[PDB]
């Protein structure tokens, strides 16, 4: 499935996409990509809208 995680931080700014088997997985690859970044902040949850968000 196609997942879609905005991007919100000072580090890190903007938007993009991630193909994981689950939304589970659709995390933990973005999640390279904050960490990698230093990027941190809140990560949001939603099924009603099934989209990813993060607050820095």
């Amino acid at each position: 499935m196609t997942f879609k995680l905005i991007i919100n931080g000072k580090t890190l700014k903007g938007e993009t996409t991630t193909e994981a088997v689950d939304a589970a997985t659709a995390e933990k690859v973005f999640k390279q990509y904050a960490n990698d970044n230093g990027l941190d902040g809140e990560w949001t949850y939603d099924d009603a809208t099934k989209t990813f968000t993060i607050t820095e």
